[PDB]
């Protein structure tokens, strides 16, 4: 599935987006802009490391959800990485705040410092009533 822009803002503040850990829903949306285009079923594959990345917010199977096929891997999130393939997002997002419970918070994704971090954000939840 491929959210629209304020269809997604709304989504997320529903699911208790908006300021968790202190991170704004426009950095939720940034993230997500840059990382799957607001796509559920993006995936990417790292040969290096035979991890794999995961819908919407991208999320690691070395460390975050378990897909059997990661050598070495954990599941911080405690959730079959084909969760983070659902049309309903809950389950992505219940992971993204474990993710940002860690020590880096936001910062954990590389995508976020290179195109969120220090950077103008409204643009994302501009008008979506949020």
């Amino acid at each position: 599935k491929g959210f629209e822009r304020c269809e997604l803002a709304r989504t997320l503040k529903r699911l208790g987006m908006d300021g968790y850990r202190g991170i704004s829903l426009a950095n939720w949306m940034c993230l997500a802009k840059w990382e799957s285009g607001y796509n559920t079923r993006a995936t990417n594959y790292n040969a290096g490391d035979r991890s794999t990345d995961y819908g919407i917010f991208q999320i690691n199977s070395r460390y975050w959800c378990n897909d059997g096929k990661t050598p070495g891997a954990v599941n911080a999130c405690h959730l079959s990485c084909s969760a983070l393939l659902q049309d309903n997002i809950a389950d992505a997002v219940a992971c993204a705040k474990r993710v940002v419970r860690d020590p880096q918070g936001i910062r954990a994704w590389v995508a976020w410092r290179n195109r969120c971090q220090n950077r103008d954000v409204r643009q994302y939840v501009q008008g979506c009533g949020v």
